């Protein structure tokens, strides 16, 4: 979730140029963003951004049970440009941007914008209503062809902020050995119980959240870390770059 990027990320962009989301929504997912190619000092435009997936295809959720996928996103513009404020937003384009709440990544990142979750059904695509600053009165700003970074979600990540995998991907042997076992952990409440047989005849037992599959049988013998189960993840993160010349109004 931004939230999460947010709690454990003083900046979503790295020097490489990749968005923290991906450190734990591991899958690539095209995305696409697009703004005006240039803008006039202190003007309102539009961020129309996609993040497109088969919307017949369900995920796995926490509780394990298969459901619908929600979408989310980080958005680096350059320094000056902002949300535009409400009153500053044209009818049609609130219109447009419909019932979202974008928030600045934190209170000294206003220039970075996020939003999500919301339902990948309903905002599949967005519109951002933005602010575009002026060289006049911002020193940090020029009449510049400026990048624009984006980042966009839809999905369950991988893993946790701890770093504990979700349950929304590969589970792997903690040992290798003989698969003795494989319990249908909890009643109706899935998961299951994978007891191997390491060489030395010790049994350890591995714990499979509900949710994924598994791939192996009993009897089966298994290396160190092999794959136990499949990969349910159907989501995916992607990142997409963009530019805005700030126009140069003259008389
Ligand atoms: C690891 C610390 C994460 C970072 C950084 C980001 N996300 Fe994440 N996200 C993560 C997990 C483990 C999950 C599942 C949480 C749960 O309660 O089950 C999520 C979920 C989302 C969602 C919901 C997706 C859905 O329900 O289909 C969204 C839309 C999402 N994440 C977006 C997102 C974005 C844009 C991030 C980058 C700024 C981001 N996440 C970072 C783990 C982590």
């Amino acid at each position: 979730y931004p939230v999460f990027a947010q709690q454990n990320y003083a900046n979503p962009r790295e020097a490489n140029g990749r968005i923290v989301c991906a450190n734990c929504h591991l899958a690539q997912k095209a995305v696409e963003i697009e703004v005006p190619q240039a803008v006039l000092p202190d003007t309102v435009f539009e961020a129309v951004i996609e993040l497109p997936y088969d919307k017949q295809v369900k995920q796995v959720l926490a509780n394990g049970k298969k459901g619908d996928l929600n979408v989310g996103m980080v958005l680096i513009l350059p320094e000056g440009f902002e949300l535009a404020p409400p009153d500053r937003v044209p009818a049609e384009i609130k219109e447009k941007v419909g019932n979202l709440y974008y928030q600045p990544y934190s209170p000294e990142q206003k220039n970075i914008l996020v939003v999500g979750p919301v339902p990948g059904k309903k905002y599949s695509e967005m519109v951002v209503p933005i602010l575009s600053p002026d060289p006049a009165k911002n020193k940090n700003v020029s009449y510049l062809k400026y990048p624009i970074y984006f980042g966009g979600n839809r999905g369950r990540g991988q893993v946790y902020p701890d770093g504990k995998k979700s349950n929304n991907t590969i589970y792997n042997a903690s040992a290798a050995g003989k698969i003795v076992a494989i319990t249908a952990l909890s009643e109706k409440k899935g998961g299951f119980e994978v007891s191997i047989e390491k060489a030395n005849g010790e049994v350890v037992v591995d714990k499979i959240p509900a949710g994924p599959d598994l791939i192996v049988k009993e009897g089966q013998t298994v290396q160190a870390d092999q794959p136990l189960t499949n990969n349910p993840n159907v989501g995916g993160f992607g990142q997409a770059e963009t530019e805005i010349v700030l126009q140069n109004p003259a008389r």
